């Protein structure tokens, strides 16, 4: 019955990260002004610049320049040493309006209700009992190493540390009835950039003493953990230096780490309207809802759209076995305490408030503070 | 018993997959001149731009504004009027190229990284994959066929398609019943009427291309949900290479455990050991071993071998999930190195990868089942 | 004595003007919302792109795709059949703020008349008797047969005009102790962008009849002048595509068409804290003071400045023989009657009005509506 | 009977300076490889970033990032602290090469432009130009030399000067008598202080270039005028190709009848042929024929020999204008092809013209007189 499972996180240097980050603090400064901000903004990390493309109809002023090199800035990146700085990396605009048959067919004239998705789509929501946060340990353990690197680093307790990191955290699973039961923590790796005034032997002892043993309970490590830090040397560079990223492209990373599913939409740089995000987040709430609730110990929602279209095409949910009820008897349920219409998940959720780029790094679920972490007292 | 499940499909306009086509041909265009070409190519597409990114170590000179042009001629887009235009777009050339290594290349005499791929296939189609996603692929291939032959001129390249399937299972296997759901939202010209198109939609594309066995009166139709689809490509939605990896493989199904596929070479091994990990998923299913299988391979650092399969067979096999891992290892070579060679990995075949789904289709080698032996 | 000479001049769809008047319609933006604003906005055109480049500081929230499509939109280009089309073309961004050691050292903190130089450099003012625009003959009807063109093109009197144009005109000159009289029009070169629906014979008739006959006096143009019309055949491409423009690539152009002397700084883009702009509009106001008033037949004035300094730094006047006066008494009435201080000059010459896209084509000197071509009184 | 001229000069890593440097290269780089190579390349410079625009026929490949990037390095500006570097800029390369004519490249057995270019010499100074310029010119120079030799390392490469001398007139010479004003500019680093750069820019920057005799206790200096000039480069200001055309050439004096000269090959008559006005003009000078000269040479659509040639003296020489028209006919032969001959045009020289000045210079054909026969 038993099974390895490995999932990843990237620290907020990692080049597409970069661009998520910028993304969302582009969203955010147009929600501070224009809370209705129809917002897609797409960016591009590589070599010296940064470039933004896509479409956003809005009030708001927004000075990209400023906006792009103070999260470049706060990301960490500020000098040639490190492969990137932002007061003299090349900065690229390309922001049209959002296309009138779009803006047409989805929101105009409409109340908030009945808003229209703003494109088809299919998303998923997860949620296991084997955390607290009810997220997969895999991705939780990988996030909060990359965490704690960029915790450290920013209060000086590991000044060395720069922003571009990478973890992969491989743990030894048991089955329970459909639930699945974290036994071990079979591997770590970590890879973190670093000033070039540290050697190698130093940096291997913090990120096991001080990273590692700071974010895993001991119970899951045991003699026989695989410990591989640094394991490629020396990390003087990283970020877009000699490297190209892309917002959107570590989806799996933001979301399960390779658990449930994923219906293919990247979260960053998008409004409310654009259900990639709005409807994930609300499958998560529901999910979330479901194993909270005591209906399930595992579960998977899937959620579909049409463009224009308020209402879901369809909804699903997978319960692994892990509950008393049916699939359908936990779909009736769902459907009688979720209205997943993006224009009321905009209100149960609170997706206008300019919040987005703490979600940019670290995972988008498994959070406290976030709505769509508080699960709903379901009704039934 | 009964649920449903929904995927969806793009086209070969929709600007995301014009950018997987185009880092592919980058990709097929290096492999072309030098088979060893390491590449990393994204592709960024917006009003009136195709911007190339990334890095390269190859031995090719390529032409880029030849490349990218023929491209997106191909696609479709030669006017104004259409959105864009491969004789008067902007290519912008950043990737970073480098010759390989000096040593090496004078050396005449001759994969580590923590992670893993899935590979998945049932047999509720021939294709062995999921209905819904099947359906949609080939619903957009329909749209450029019948806007290709002319026999609806007012067609543009940019596409998207979604199917509802209402399935029952049995034992672990899923049986789809009837189509539940049919969206589809293609670019237009001016002219063309909204009755008329969805017209055509239901009677030329989906009735050419859904058994009537799974259509009946109770199908719900969404044609042209938005009322209007004339600006459409680049201008409408910026594009990025990478940006529809659950179109490229199952659909929502099965799993996903990171990584985009177009642009990056055959040393990318999440490109080249999903291939493996789908080849050996169909090759369990049309060996009759399994109805449905999840093949799930992890790659460690140090270890060229996995370092672990599992196999999850949903409940459709009359062989243990232990048993089915035997069968695998003795008929299998996992190796990101031996993949490479086994599958002919490579060729320049990968822009013809990047539309219509990387699996499924009836002309690539890891979609071409290993006779097993047991 | 006698002498050829040739002045060119290029239509509004030349790809460098196409980036003179982008800056220009950048600049205008500005100054409509803030009349103080900072503006160094240079363009790039090629194949199916617009780039800005340069730093504005400014209270002004400019809207740039759309500024940029409206002027190109105006200047004709608007399908993939011309060549260009503003709906469908890049606009690429990168405006950042004028850099504070340059504010610093120039204008902040000053009072108006004692605003620095923006930068050094130097300058020059031309005047002729030869017309009553006190221009050089050869650049008048350069400039004026590309004029004539676009008024016909945009009326649809000549409907198969498309925007690119370029014309040359070489006139015979005799000289007069000092001066220049044109006598007679040697050669008329005229390229212009068209649709493919009309052919060489009826565009080269058009041409002669329409165009040169409408704007050359008769009395120049005789039985032994030079016509090329359409020399190169047909022309029905141009524009960006596959060819390059910047701005401030056409300042012979912009200024005497060859006549005089150039200080070597473009117009176009830039603010009235630009000497390059400012002090050569005042020293052709200067010139042609000097040429209406009487006091000479034809003059070139230089002035130069340093950056962060108010004052010129040298101011020159070269008459050409054709004055009773001294060149050193030309200068001593000169700086009686003028104080070319460019923050005196600005309130002079009005020269925070948005009138600046009017000047990106078909020269900035020798029409009558612009403050510097009104000749000041001189007292003596 | 005196008056004042002023002429200016930049460094190298002035941002329009940069990308006439580039732009040339570029040319260089084709020509290295092509000696028929057709460029007409343009380069941008802003924070970050190099873009290079235009069309180039060519046969070569040319390594973009390279070329640019050891430009830069060059130049200077290889850190962040210094605003520009060119490990880590964005290099945009937008450029259009195409092959040469198919059916012409199989042809094994082997200008039109009505338009003028002037020439300018004058004898106030062995280079045979206007002292204005020369010395603005070689106080660039200078700053270059003792930023690269650690003398000033506070030094960097972004500079402006600007040079005003006082003349008098001798039958139509111009005799310098005194600089009258210096205006330097030059970007530097956080640390020194604004009394050292001022003193050190009079005593080993002006006192090292300057002749003595034109210096004096009136002689004005605006040394570092702005306060503060540690924001430089690209990051201060755009550059762009041929945006210092006037320091190209005479620096006010003489005339100019427009283009610029940078990223263009000898095929583009605006250089090839202002090359040859020059040549012809100092030839005269150094042959003792004029003291100052302006040539002025006419090109008609359909002729290849010039339409005309004026040579205007103003009154420095014996001989009138006609008969010094009759020795540049008999001694030069201004085609284009000829000129190109003559002058060795063909040959990668051309990034070295690209700053302080095409004219003037102790480097070039055109700088080489020719001994005149009458
Ligand atoms: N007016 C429209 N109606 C429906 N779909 C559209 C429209 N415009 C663009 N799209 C599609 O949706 C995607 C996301 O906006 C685009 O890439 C395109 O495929
Ligand atoms: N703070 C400054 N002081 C003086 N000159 C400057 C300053 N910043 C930039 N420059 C120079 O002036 C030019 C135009 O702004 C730049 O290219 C640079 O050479
Ligand atoms: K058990
Ligand atoms: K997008
Ligand atoms: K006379
Ligand atoms: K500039
Ligand atoms: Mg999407
Ligand atoms: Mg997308
Ligand atoms: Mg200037
Ligand atoms: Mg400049």
């Amino acid at each position: 019955g038993t099974f390895l499972f490995t999932s990843e996180s990237v620290g907020e240097g990692h080049p597409d990260k970069i661009c998520d980050q910028i993304s969302d603090a582009v969203l955010d400064a147009h929600l501070q002004q224009d809370p209705d901000a129809k917002v897609a903004c797409e960016t591009v990390a590589k070599t010296g610049m940064i470039l933004l493309a896509g479409e956003i109809t809005s009030r708001a002023a927004v000075d990209y320049q400023k906006v792009v090199r103070e999260a470049v800035k706060h990301i960490g990146y500020d000098d040639s040493s490190k492969g990137f700085d932002y007061k003299t990396c090349n900065v690229l605009v390309a922001l049209e309006q959002q296309a009138p048959d779009i803006a047409q067919g989805v929101h105009l004239d409409r109340n908030e209700e009945d808003i229209g998705a703003g494109d088809q789509g299919l998303m998923f929501g997860y949620a296991t009992d084997e955390t607290e946060e009810c997220m997969p340990l895999t991705i939780v353990l990988a996030h909060k190493l990359n965490a704690k690197l960029a915790e450290l680093r920013r209060n000086g307790t590991l000044p060395w540390l720069r922003p571009d990191s990478k973890t992969q955290v491989t743990v030894q699973y048991m089955q329970d009835r459909g639930a699945v039961l974290p036994i071990r923590v079979h591997t770590i790796v970590i890879s973190v950039q670093h000033d070039e005034e540290v050697c190698l032997d130093e940096m291997r002892d913090a990120l096991k003493e001080k990273v590692i043993k700071a974010v895993v309970p001991a119970k899951y490590l045991d003699e026989d953990t695989i410990y591989h830090l640094q394991p490629s040397g020396r990390f003087v560079i990283g970020g877009p230096q000699g490297d190209a990223g892309l917002t959107g492209r570590k989806i799996i990373v933001d979301t399960y780490g390779g658990w449930g599913a994923h219906g293919g939409g990247a979260f960053s740089g998008k409004d409310y309207t654009k259900v990639d995000r709005s409807a994930a987040y609300a499958a998560r709430w529901v999910a979330k809802s479901l194993v909270k609730g005591g209906l399930c110990r595992r579960v998977l929602v899937q959620v579909s759209y049409a463009i224009g279209v308020s209402h879901p095409l369809s909804i699903s949910i997978f319960h692994y076995g892990t509950s008393q009820k049916s699939e359908r008897e936990l779909l009736e349920i769902v459907k009688k305490n979720f209205d997943l219409r993006p224009g009321v998940i905009v209100r149960d959720l609170d997706l206008k408030k300019p919040i987005y780029q703490r979600t940019a790094a670290y995972g988008h679920f498994g959070r406290d503070s976030f709505p769509w972490e508080v699960p709903k007292k379901l009704k039934y």
